């Protein structure tokens, strides 16, 4: 029996108090996640562009996850993680004022264009460098996908949408809770078992299929049957298994391991040769819609 009020009071302390509508003006909606809207605003004083994630407290499936965002954006800061400026509380909504990422989402790049290996390797590297820090401090970002990955004007990768991450300790080292995007889920999570931080390594594997094949495995299928197939059947494979290098296939084989105990860790993968192909963040800039002619 956690009242809507008792909850608000819990956030009232962890957030920046006051009304952010005081110093922000140019509110226009850019996109929409499962949690809420990512409406972008302009500052009055600086005159700079910032993203403002509004999320309703009442309209939530798992309400106590709202903490994840802000609680990870701070205490877990990094070059390949999004920067949060502030976080306020308004009416019945949670407003998180964040850095504006000019490059946009990865979803756009993979669907419309085909990335070469040197670009794909750069993205995987940046994510692992972010994960290796999170996993080491005991964090599981349980919703890894192209939709959660944002890019800068440089093309520098930034992991985002932390709402679906989880904390683990020596007391509670694993979790059962079912969280993430059906298609990018690891089997042990789909099966509703104790899952450690290796769920993200499978999910990163599914993103590599998304990066190559444009969409993830069994995507055209319904959501419930897609999971049954990932859980029951063999590790999913690429359609373009002929175009990929010997290195990439060998890399992805360590990501898409069904048995979590056998599936590679974050630290392990950083040493893998494939990530030597990783091209400069500037090599992603041409593939960004802004510069795409169509």
């Amino acid at each position: 029996r956690v009242s809507h009020e008792q909850f608000r009071a819990a956030l009232q302390l962890v957030v920046d108090p006051g009304d952010p509508r005081s110093y922000l003006d140019n509110f226009i909606k850019i996109g929409e996640g499962s949690t809420g809207i990512v409406c972008i605003a302009t500052v009055r004083s600086s005159g700079k562009l910032v993203a403002v994630k509004k999320m309703d407290l009442r309209k939530q499936q798992r309400r106590e996850l709202l903490f994840n965002e802000v609680v990870i954006m701070r205490d877990y800061q990094h070059e390949n993680v999004v920067e949060m400026y502030n976080s306020y509380l308004v009416g019945d909504e949670l407003w998180v004022v964040m850095e504006f990422l000019e490059g946009g989402a990865l979803t756009d790049i993979v669907t419309h264009t085909r990335m070469n290996e040197e670009q794909i390797a750069a993205v995987c590297l940046a994510v692992l460098q972010a994960l290796s820090v999170l996993h080491a401090q005991g964090v599981i970002h349980r919703d890894i996908k192209s939709d959660s990955i944002l890019l800068t004007h440089d093309g520098r990768v930034k992991l985002s949408d932390f709402g679906f991450c989880a904390q683990v300790s020596k007391e509670v080292p694993r979790r059962k809770s079912l969280v993430g995007t059906p298609y990018w889920m690891a089997p042990e999570l789909i099966s509703r078992l104790p899952y450690g931080p290796e769920v993200d390594i499978w999910s990163l594997g599914i993103m590599v299929i998304e990066m190559v094949d444009g969409e993830p495995p069994y995507f055209n299928e319904p959501p419930l049957k897609a999971m049954k197939m990932i859980r029951d059947n063999l590790p999913p494979r690429l359609k373009n298994l002929h175009k990929v290098s010997p290195s990439l296939k060998g890399f992805l084989d360590r990501l898409l391991v069904r048995d979590p105990a056998q599936r590679a860790t974050a630290a392990e993968l950083l040493k893998h040769p494939f990530l030597a192909k990783a091209g400069p963040p500037a090599s992603i800039v041409p593939l960004m819609r802004q510069n795409r002619t169509r």
